C-alpha cells in the first residue's frame, strides 16, 4: 500500500510520450457536451492529456479535434473561421477538414501539391448522447468502440450531465469517490436520526472484487437492525467512478474523471435513473443550486469568465483555489460540518490539498482507504505491465467489460454481496435498480 | 530552409552574452520617444534586449539610459530624484550624471575616492527628429553614427509614430512584414471590385535580392490587365521592415522590432511621406483609431495602467494575450475576415501564436513564405559568422547602407523590377515617390 | 567585506536543510500576535522558514502550530474544525491535539492502535506579553527560555507592536536597520535648522562592539557645538534589529525580520517605553497613520484581502512591488526626498530592491555599510561554525544574552561610548533611558 516518489510518478503524469499518458490514450475519452459546438459557430479550446486542440462543428454537422497551433507558421487556430465544412486559419488562409486533410492553401500556386500532402494533428471524435468523445491513441483505425458506460446509453431524458476543472491532478480526485466513509464526515449537518444511512456506522470494513474492467469496492455498513447495508462503489478504467444511489430520489451519478493535464482535471459528473426519465425537480437543482448551494453538479450560471483561447473556458468555477472556494466559516460553526457552499466544493476543497499534485509517499493510509489502495494496485500494475512488455489492458478493447452499476443493498449480517448483488449490479438497457436503494 | 532547434535558439535568443544579443549590440536601438522624459522630469523604466534599465533627461536636457538598480545596495533607480543634472538614489544619496559617472556620495567621508572611482552601468543615447537611440555595444568610442535610415530624417510633419508592446518573441513578429501574401488573406472583409491591388492575386511569385544592409523581396503579382504589380518589401538589418505604400493616401510605414527580452518585443511604428507634410487626417486616424477599430498604428488611449517599475509601463495594450485581443466572433461572421478589432491586432493575434517564442522546427512554410525564408539566412549567416570568426555585419558600420525604400511598381509583365525600381527603392532628402503607387 | 555568491546563498537560504535555515531554527520565532487566534475560533495560516503551517488556539485557550497539510490523504487544515480542545480535518475526520498528537480517526476501527501512534508535524509555541512565539529547531525538550527581549518583557501598556509582510529576502530588509546614514537621506524634507539631528552630519563615522547576543554598532556624529553625537544601533542573533530612540517623545522601536521563505518576511516592529505606559497619542499615529502617510508601523486598515489559505493572510500591505508602493512623483518633486507615502514604505520600496533576493556580490560597499558588513560577518561566522563543526552560536542558549538598548548619547568630542553608554545600553525591568535621548 506504500508508494515510493517513482509509483506516484508513474500514476500522475499523462502528458504526451508518459506511461499514464500512453495508457490513457488507449480509451476513448468523454471530453465535451455536443451543445459546446454549433455547426459552422465557434470553435472551442480543450486540452486534454497535456495537449492543447480546438474542437469545432463543421456546417453538415460532424466535429474536429485539431491542434489548436496552425502548422503553417503557428496561429492560433480558434481564431480561425469555421465555414464550408472546414476550419480556415486567419493568418494564410489554411483551411482543414475535420479529418484534418488540408484542402486549401489561396496563397500556394494552384498547381502545388504541398496542400493534397498536409494535415494538421487531428484525433478522430464520436458523438453519442449529447457527449463528443474523441480517440488519442496512435492507431485509430484499430480503435475499439465506445464503451459500453450505461450512462451515455439510456436516452437524453433520462440523464443530467455537469462538467467543471478542478485545479488539481485526475487520480486525487478521482479517489474521492472510493471514499465511502469520506461523505458523512465532509458533508454532514452540525450536530443532528440520522441523514444518510452512512452515518449510521462511521467506519465500514472493506471488500473489493477486481473485474476486467476495474474493481468494485463494498463499504459493509451495520444497521441499526443488525443486517449489512453495503455500498458498492466502482472503479472503470482508466478513470471512471460510481457512486451508490441513496434512499430518496435514487439515481446513479458519477464521474469520468479526465486529465487536462499534470495540474488540472475536467470532471464530468452524470446523474441517471436507469428505468424512468429523471427527476424532474433534481434536474433543475443541479442546474440551479439547492438552498442557496452547489449540489454534486456544478450549476450553470457559476462559472467565471476566461477568454475563448483557455482550455475550457466556459468551465472554470467561481468557487476555486484562488479565493479559497469562498469558504463560509461562519457557516461551519452553525450549519455545515464544513463551511464550503456546497457538495463538490466539499470534496474539491479537501482533495485538491494543498498543492496540485499530492504526493502519495507522504500520506498515512488508513482501513478506510482499503478501496483507494486496491483501485490503485489496479491502476499500477496495468501502467507497469504496458511499460515492460507493451501489453494493453484487457478493458482497452472491450465496450462490454463497462456495463456495471453500482449498488447500495441490504442484506443479512455477514452477506454475499458478491452473489446477492450479482444482477443489480449488471447494467441492462431500461432495466430498473431491482431492489430499494 | 529548414531550421533546427539549434538555428532557432541562434535566432530568438537577444540576452547578453548570447549570439544574436551580440550582434544587436552592434547597432544603434531606437527606443523611446523624445516626449516620454521631460527635462528634469520622472525617470522612464525600459527593457532592452533583455537588460533593466532607466532613462531620464537631465535639466539641461541631455538624455541618460543607466542600470535600473543602484550599485550601491540595489535600491530601484526608477524612483530616483532627476534634479541638478543628475539622479540621485533616494536610499543613500548617490548621484549619477548621464554618462554613468557619480558625482556625490553624501555619506561618505569627502576627501573619499570611492565616488570619482564609481560608475552605474549606463549607455550612450543619441536624439535625432523626437526618437532617443541606445548603443549597447562594448566598444562605444567606435560606434558608427545613426543609421540613414530616412523616416527618421524627415522633418517631423512628414513622420507618424507609435509604439506598442507585443508579448511575442521579435522576428516572429518581424517576418509578419515580409509576407506579402497574408494581408488580403488576414485584413479582409467577407464577401466584397477589390479594396487593395493584393487582393487582384493572392499568390505572388518571390524574388529576393540581397545587398548591404539586407534584402529586398519582390512579390509579383498578376494585374486585370496582364501587367505586373511588384510590391518589394525591405529588411533592414537587424529588426528593420519597409512596407510598400497603397494606392490611396500612398505612405511609408514600417518597424523597428525591437527585442525587450526572449518573449517581448518594442513594436516601433512609422509612416512618412518622403517629400510632402504627413495627411492630417491620416495622422489623427493613427491616433484616434478609425471607425472604432486600431489601425496599423496603436491608438492613443488604448493602453492599460502599469506601475512605473514595469518597463514601458505607458506601452501595454488593452487588446493583449490575457483576453484574446477583445476578439469579437460576431464581427468575424459579419464583416471582417478576423473578428480582432483592429490592423495591429489581426497581426498580433496571428504572428503571436499560441505561446511567446515560435519554434520554427515545427512549422512548414510554402513558396508565400519564401522573403521571410530569404531574410532568416542573411540573420543566420551573419550570427554564425560572428560567432565562427567575430567577424561584424558590414551593415553594423555603414550608415549609408540604409537609404532604401519599399516600393509598389506597375511594370511590364515579366519585367525586371531591380532595374526599373532602381531609382525609387533609393532613399533620397524631399524626393517624392517617383512613380504611383 | 566583499562576498562570494556562494556566502550570499548561506546568509540568504531559510528553508528546511539549509545552513542558514539551520542556525535560525535554534532560535525562537516571534511569529504571531496572540489576538489572531481565538479559543475555539478560526485557525490562521503563516509559513516560517519556507514551511507551511496553521495556528490555532484551542477552546481551553492554548496555541497549537501544525502542518498546514493533513498527514492522512493531504486535506488543508486550516479548513479543520477547531472544538473540543482539537483541530479536525474535514475530510475524515481526523483530530489533533495542539502537541501535534492524533486523538480520533471516526472511520477506523475503535480498537485499532493507529490513532496513537499518529502525530500531525507540530511545533511548540510559548505566548508573552501578547506574542506567540514557536520553536521549530530538530531537539525541542532541550530549547532554551525565550530570549530576554525588552520589548516582550514589559507590561503591554507600555509597548506597540504591528507586522506586515515584504516581499523580499529577510537580511536585505534587516540590513536597513543598522544603516544609520540612510534615514535624513531616504526619509527627509525637500529643501528645509534641522529635523532630526541625524541631518546635522550626514557622513558618520562608525566603530563596532561584538558581544556574545551580536553587535553593537555607534555611528558617531559632529554635533554644531563639537561634542559627539553616538547612535548605537544594536543587532540582536538571529534576526533582531534596535533603533536609537529620538529626541520627541522618545521611545525605542525595532523589528525582528522573521524569514517567511527565501523571498518574503514578517516584519514584526515593536516601539517600546522602557519606564512609562506609551505615549497614547503616538499609539494611535501608528494605527491610523500620520498626516495621511504610514508611519514606520504598518496601520490598522491599509492590508488587501487575501484568502484563508495565504500565509499571513491578514498582512499583506496595499502597498507593494505590483502597484509600486502608491509612489507619487509629485510628492517627492513637492515635499519628500522620497516620494513613498509613508516611512516604512520609503524602507521598503529601497531595501526591497528590483528583484526579491539582493545579490551581495554585486553591490559595492562604502563607509556608510561598516555597521552592515560587520553584522554580515558575525553571521557568516556563526553558520560557518554550525555547519563546519556542528557548534551552535553561544546566543542561541542564552536568554540573559539578549538584554540590550539601542541608545543615542551627547557625549565630548572623542568620547568612548562604550563605558559613557555602559549601563544605559543595559535592559533592566522599568528602568528609565538614564539620559536624554
Ligand atoms: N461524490 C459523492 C460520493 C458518495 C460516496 O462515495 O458514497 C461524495 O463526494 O460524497
Ligand atoms: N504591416 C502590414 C504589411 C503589409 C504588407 O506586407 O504588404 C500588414 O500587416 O498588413
Ligand atoms: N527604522 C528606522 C531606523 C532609524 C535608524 O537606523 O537610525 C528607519 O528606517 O529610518
Ligand atoms: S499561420 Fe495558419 S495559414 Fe499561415
Ligand atoms: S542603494 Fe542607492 S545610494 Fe545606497
Ligand atoms: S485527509 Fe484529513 S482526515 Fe483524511
Ligand atoms: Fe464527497
Ligand atoms: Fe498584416
Ligand atoms: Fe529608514
Amino acid at each position: 500500500h506504500m508508494l515510493s516518489r517513482e509509483d506516484n510518478e508513474l500514476l500522475v503524469r499523462v502528458g504526451p510520450g508518459t506511461a499514464m499518458g500512453t495508457m490513457m490514450r488507449l480509451y476513448w475519452i468523454p471530453f465535451l457536451k455536443s451543445s459546446e459546438v454549433t455547426a459552422g459557430g465557434q470553435p472551442y479550446r480543450v486540452r486534454l492529456l497535456g495537449e492543447d486542440l480546438v474542437a469545432f462543428r463543421d456546417n453538415s454537422g460532424n466535429v474536429g479535434l485539431v491542434d489548436h497551433t496552425c502548422p503553417h507558421r503557428g496561429a492560433p487556430m480558434v481564431f480561425g473561421r469555421n465555414e464550408n465544412d472546414g476550419l480556415r486559419c486567419v493568418y494564410h488562409g489554411w483551411k482543414f477538414k475535420v479529418s484534418g486533410q488540408c484542402e486549401e492553401m489561396p496563397c500556394e500556386p494552384a498547381d502545388s501539391p504541398m496542400c493534397k500532402r498536409m494535415k494538421i494533428k487531428a484525433y478522430p471524435v464520436k458523438e453519442r448522447n449529447g457527449i463528443l468523445w474523441a480517440y488519442m491513441g496512435p492507431d485509430a483505425e484499430n480503435a475499439p468502440e465506445l464503451p459500453d458506460v450505461e450512462w451515455n446509453m439510456v436516452p437524453e431524458e433520462q440523464v443530467a450531465i455537469s462538467m467543471r476543472v478542478q485545479e488539481c491532478n485526475w487520480l486525487q480526485a478521482l479517489e474521492g469517490e472510493l471514499d465511502s466513509a469520506h461523505a458523512a464526515i465532509l458533508h454532514g449537518r452540525v450536530g443532528e436520526i440520522n441523514q444518510w444511512r452512512q452515518a449510521q456506522d462511521l467506519s465500514p470494513t472493506f471488500e473489493c472484487v477486481q473485474h476486467d474492467a476495474g474493481i468494485s469496492i463494498g463499504a459493509r455498513r451495520k444497521t441499526p437492525d443488525g443486517e449489512n447495508y453495503v455500498r458498492v462503489n466502482q472503479f472503470l478504467m482508466p478513470f471512471w467512478t460510481l457512486v451508490p444511489p441513496q434512499s430518496q430520489f435514487p439515481e446513479l451519478s458519477g464521474h469520468a474523471w479526465v486529465p487536462i493535464d499534470d495540474e488540472h482535471t475536467l470532471c464530468l459528473m452524470f446523474s441517471y435513473h436507469p428505468a424512468k426519465p429523471f427527476y424532474e425537480r433534481t434536474r433543475k437543482l443541479f442546474k440551479e443550486g439547492h438552498n442557496g448551494r452547489e449540489t454534486g453538479h456544478h450549476s450553470d450560471n457559476a462559472f467565471e469568465k476566461r477568454p475563448v483561447t483557455e482550455p475550457y473556458h466556459t468551465y472554470w468555477s467561481k468557487f476555486n483555489r484562488g479565493n479559497a472556494y469562498q469558504f463560509d466559516y461562519q457557516s461551519q460553526v452553525e450549519k455545515y460540518n464544513s463551511g464550503m457552499p456546497g457538495l463538490w466544493i466539499q470534496d474539491a476543497a479537501c482533495q485538491s490539498g494543498t498543492t496540485p499534485i499530492l504526493d502519495r509517499s507522504k500520506e498515512h493510509l488508513g482501513t478506510s482507504d482499503t478501496g483507494v489502495a486496491r483501485m490503485r494496485r489496479v491502476l499500477l500494475e496495468a501502467v507497469k505491465k504496458l511499460v515492460a512488455t507493451g501489453e494493453h489492458p484487457v478493458s482497452s478493447n472491450a465496450p462490454a467489460a463497462f456495463r456495471w452499476r453500482a449498488v447500495s443493498l441490504t442484506i443479512p449480517l455477514g452477506g454475499d454481496w458478491t452473489k446477492l448483488g450479482e444482477e443489480a449490479m449488471r447494467a441492462e438497457p431500461g432495466k430498473d435498480f431491482g431492489y430499494t436503494p
